[PDB]
């Protein structure tokens, strides 16, 4: 393995882990060499941790309610920000040198450990409002005082957008008008939200189901292999690893 | 004046010519020290010509159906491209040794001869595929012979969309991966099409009428000051200018 590298990723339910369990499949099915980590709420069951753990690699605690957790004191001030204060926490993993943090909500669709090769903070642009990036993949170097940095942030100004997007573009201000290098590719966290798929689409190495409604929110019908009711082919990839990786592991 | 240096714009009818009037009056009223031209076809009506003249220093006349023009046999190729290949004429302006493009559904907030400063071709992106380039806003060196590449390229491979950008994006390919400074600050080609406008948006420079519905297909309405049926204020901002420093300019 590579011990010192990780993909990380966040939930803080049932529902979301089943979108972890599809990403993290999905990083195993295309052969990364760097370690799994998903951050869990107690939130989430231990029935479900236990699927988890046939996944990753570590499976790490974050309880923002508990008094002893770092980001406690700042949840008091800013208590609609418990989400993002546990995903922050991703910052804290230094037992490892450099991590891609993932949404639960993404998917791979190729290897994609040349990250690795990026700097904090490497992110895709944001469709929408393009001069931010987009807080669903981005490589960091794990630190304790960067971590305090953010958490002082989030306490005098909260986030903008009341998610970990605002408060890390505004902390990583410089992103937009400083070093390419840092502006990830966008086929590595293409929005599922015309005619530049047709041309760069088939090209994709994540897909991103940003909005509303989560793949697992779709009811799936194996008698058709499909949902009931965009490019629909990823929604139905994700599906494909749910049943046919996913599926069997605890048994 | 700056002789050297023009902002630049494209009317093939007498309604875009509207947009164009109102983008011309913009950039005077935030005084422009560069020259401002507007690249017109036959299709614009000799009265209309009349008018674009009290806003635009030049007021070229490019027809691609005529047989003398440079891109008349890319014409004959790709008819589906009279449009584009008549944008394409504003690298022929080899008079000028740099210029910023408009289309003339822009508006303009506030001076942006700073503009100037980038080098071919620096362009805001696009949202929805920010990988690519918007081509409403662009930093460009005129060009023989990259107008001549062009027009090959439109000869070619036509446009992967119907229209400039994909061609401006498959010739200028390196924008995504080089060089920061050529991508403009989204504020200086902002989208009409939300919680970071809330923070940024008020800083905006330029805004772009991106889409179906232009602003002079509006019905306005003196007795209420605004149309019938996001920000708003950009729209009537729009017809601010028209019926204020447009309207009374030919009397
Ligand atoms: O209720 C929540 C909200 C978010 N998250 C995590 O935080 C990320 C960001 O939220 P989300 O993906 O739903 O926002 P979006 O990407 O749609 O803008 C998710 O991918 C999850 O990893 C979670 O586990 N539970
Ligand atoms: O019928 C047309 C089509 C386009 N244009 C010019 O080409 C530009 C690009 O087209 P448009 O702005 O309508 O496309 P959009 O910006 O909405 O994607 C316009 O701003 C005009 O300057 C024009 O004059 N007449
Ligand atoms: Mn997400
Ligand atoms: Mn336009």
């Amino acid at each position: 393995s590579m011990t010192d590298q990780a993909f990380v990723t966040l939930t803080t339910n049932d529902a979301y882990a089943k979108g972890a369990l599809v990403l993290g499949s999905s990083l195993k099915q295309h052969r990364t060499t760097r370690r799994l980590v998903v951050l869990a709420t107690p939130q989430v069951s231990d029935s479900m941790r236990k699927v988890l753990e046939t996944v990753f690699d570590e499976v790490i605690m974050v309880d923002v309610l508990d008094s002893g957790d770092s980001a406690h004191l700042t949840l008091m001030k800013r208590p609609e920000l418990g989400v993002t204060l546990t995903k922050l926490h991703c910052w804290s993993l230094t037992q490892y040198s450099k991590c891609v943090f993932m949404d639960a909500d993404t998917l791979v669709l190729a290897n994609i450990d040349d990250l690795f090769d990026r700097e904090e903070l490497s992110a895709a642009p944001d469709p929408g409002w393009p001069d931010c990036f987009n807080s669903g993949v981005f490589v960091y170097q794990p630190s304790v005082e960067t971590y305090n940095q953010l958490l002082h942030l989030a306490s005098e100004q909260g986030s903008f957008d009341g998610g970990d997007q605002g408060i890390l573009n505004t902390f990583f201000s410089s992103w937009a008008t400083t070093d390419i290098r840092k502006h990830l590719p966008f086929i590595y966290n293409l929005s599922s939200i015309l005619p530049a798929f047709k041309v760069f689409g088939a090209s994709a190495k994540v897909v991103h189901f940003l909005g509303r409604v989560k793949p697992w929110n779709y009811t799936y019908d194996p008698k058709t292999k499909s949902v009931k009711s965009t490019h629909p082919e990823f929604l139905i990839l994700w599906w494909n690893i749910f049943t046919t990786n996913v599926l069997p592991l605890l048994q």
